[PDB]
């Protein structure tokens, strides 16, 4: 006998589990986006310019921190996300902002890797320049069936957002090394620089001998903890993946950590970024 | 052995039960307001304009139903909810019309009622208005009401020196009696779903204590509960809120009520003026 | 991610919620009957020489203290309950007087309401016993008493063509109309316990649906709940299972009750004998 | 709001899940000890004897079938688990037999590996004969606490119950080769051959590099399924634990399905089986 369904609210009362130790400790954790490194705003900004890419979708933008960066620079962005809980921020920012006019044209919506097609909207015209899907998100999206087949579906939906001639920029941290050493350590992002000192638990969670999940309990130092799940995309698999969801009709290299990786090399870096240009 | 923590979102994932059949449904239900009757639009603009209310703060504004009304008819509004699931409605439309000068104008903020000073953002408001039956959501989980002593004592202190307080609440005292609260009933916005509703009436040490109410509307289901607050109770429950300094009537239905009259009302509504 | 199944045990591992601080003082509460008082043991030793009955059935038998009474009266009993975690101190009791002849013609087995004709092991039992409150431990989950109507037929067809039935339930007329379920009022066994007691009365669509009582008694809580069955409605439950075939009188605390009368009792046990 | 606290059981009512699909299926599960192998009987009553054992504490007995051939062999017996479900049906068979004289005379009682020294009762003597712990029960134990030190407590407390000169007879499944085999195949138990034919998912969960969990979900074919969770004792690991426990004063060797196991061995055991004698 719970007194509301689960997840249904009311007006004057807090979302369900809004209030907890964990969600005050987590939205701390998704509130350190306040460093930006050098390296990486000179190499997406080098990216998208080299191919002239303009019409840009932000995947899962949570906060909307890269989609900022973008609207500033020039770009038209469209910017989504599944989680009402990351966009209230984006869209605060937009609000605030509203009154400069790159802001104005800033759009933010909904939407749901599954259904991507159906959700995200596209102007006079059809088909992105250049999609996005960076911070190692798609790695958030578990495996529940068992067969990846979600992951098939999902990327297929993302591939499909790419018009021809355009490029999907999609990372995943490197798991490769993470199932080998059995650690996911902090300190790591390449993207956003942190000042939070973390402890990290790691757990790998092996089914029928394929790495399954990854879950990460944090703490963070004022002493709190929170719990995040990953699924473990080994390079070699994550690529095949990619290949599949255009149907073979692409390029695409991997970087790793910004430069151009090389299968041997002894530089073991913390994330592969793969770009894909649709032919 | 959760994967992620209860109340942990990530990107691209939806939030954790947002999905759900009982969520699609509801918000189904938070959407059946597209009515505002007549009778309503005329009585809240009349009382306000009548006091010379221009600078109107709309707590629980959910949707921001109400909120749109008073920005369309010329007020200074800012309309907070504790609810983001809520809220996301209240500032879609905003944004889809933050083009008109009105709206730019339009405040919209989180706020709980518990910390309702510090959250809402100068010398007071007008009006403060709480309408729809929102404080009834407010549960008494310590046992005693302290809690909605401290929330009433929260909305109070936003109300300005001659300002006012709107605040409802459905006939509870009529509800306990029958034991039904029936649909069709909101004399704010008229439905047309159709809907049954299982009354459940929980009573704690022979107090009233909640009241939930489990609808079917496609067919399928979801709940919600309401703390049951009887009229003579509510009326002191306000009356300690401003400490006595303050003048109080009581409207049922949007017309005066004297206590005995034949006409059983669906809602009482409290208008107080801080003296 | 359960590392184990609800439901599912293993070797050197307590049961899922054996351990816990309600379950620890729940085995406390089963275990404060040590008094069985003067008045109940005459009555029912009575009743039953009275009507000529040998061989006897204990439906819902829990820690089998009725049981054991009876088994040391000389009668021929076999006693059932579903739960296992309380059948076990009965079990126990006739393991440590395994040896004493009575105890080992004492017949203890496992069986539910709703199967109870496959589950007890002739030619029907003389009387059936079903006391202390347990038939009202039966919930209407499913809405329309239909489990109710299963069970007393089940328990009914346990009794031979001139037997007795012997069922009571505690006066929930009154708990109903006071809003209380007072402690202190077990007329079978004295506590000397001292206990505190929330009465949580839930009506679902104006008829009483549950009770709820929310023990604190070293100081710790449990919780029970209980289907409310006023006495007019029992009784025909009762006449519907053995078809109309039968007679019927009401006891209160073990007299003679009669409608109106000014003793409102604690208890009111049916004592009906199949023709 | 539940209707009655978790734990607490009521006249006429089943407890909270023994009614459930998995429950249903479990006792299917553990009531699949109708053949005991002939090589196991053979061995452990061999054992016992060269020993000159009389009187034995069986831990975790379950539903008592090693303790039921004991005491039809002529030994003292006191059969112990935490468990009153599987409990349950040693004290239903001890009843059916109570007028068996040996049988009269069997000890059953519940005990927990935390308290067991409180816990177990000991006659006009002290200090059991032989102590046995076999079927691969001590793994049901977890790790909840991080560091084993339940694990310590509860072997500290088993070997508090092994009399002077006595032994120590304790098992577990062969770790070792599951982890690197990434499997828990079914059909091994070498005490009690099943003839359910089942399929088993292994899951292993590794916390900060050192494997904590080994969870099993069953299918049996009438498909239904239920899971089961032990810890995954490594063999170097827990002949160091055992000999902790009785602080260096005793004699230990290993055997590997019954027969002697000798490091590098090309046979791979199903079972480590431990015998220990307290100096």
């Amino acid at each position: 006998y719970r007194t509301r369904s689960l997840g249904v609210a009311a007006e004057g009362l807090p979302d369900q589990y809004a209030d907890g130790e964990a969600a005050r400790v987590w939205q701390l954790y998704i509130g350190d986006t306040r460093s930006r490194t050098a390296e990486y705003k000179a190499w997406l900004l080098g990216l998208l310019r080299q191919h002239g890419c303009q019409r840009v979708l932000d995947v899962a933008c949570g906060t909307g921190v890269d989609s900022i960066m973008l609207v500033e620079e020039g770009f038209s962005v469209t910017s989504v996300d599944a989680s009402d809980k990351m966009l209230k921020y984006a869209l605060k920012e937009r609000w605030n902002r509203r009154h400069e006019p790159a802001f104005d044209k800033w759009v933010i919506e909904e939407a749901n890797w599954m259904t991507l097609d159906k959700d995200v909207p596209q102007s006079a015209e059809g088909g992105f320049d250049a999609v996005i899907c960076l911070g190692n998100s798609f790695a958030h999206l578990p495996d529940c069936k068992g067969d990846q087949s979600e992951h098939r579906l999902a990327l297929k939906n993302i591939a499909s957002m790419v018009r021809a001639g355009g490029l999907l920029v999609i990372d995943h941290r490197n798991y490769d090394h993470i199932l080998s050493t059995g650690c996911a350590p902090p300190g790591k992002n390449i993207y956003y620089k942190s000042d939070l000192t973390k402890d990290v638990t790691t757990s790998v969670l092996i089914v029928n001998n394929k790495a399954h999940m990854v879950t990460l309990d944090y703490t963070v130092q004022g002493l709190s903890k929170f719990r995040l799940s990953y699924y473990p995309h080994c390079l070699a698999s994550f690529t095949e993946l990619l290949q599949a969801a255009f149907g073979g009709k692409c390029q695409h290299s991997v970087l790793g950590d910004f430069k151009p990786y090389k299968p041997g090399q002894t530089y073991i870096p913390c994330y592969f970024i793969h770009v894909l240009k649709r032919t």
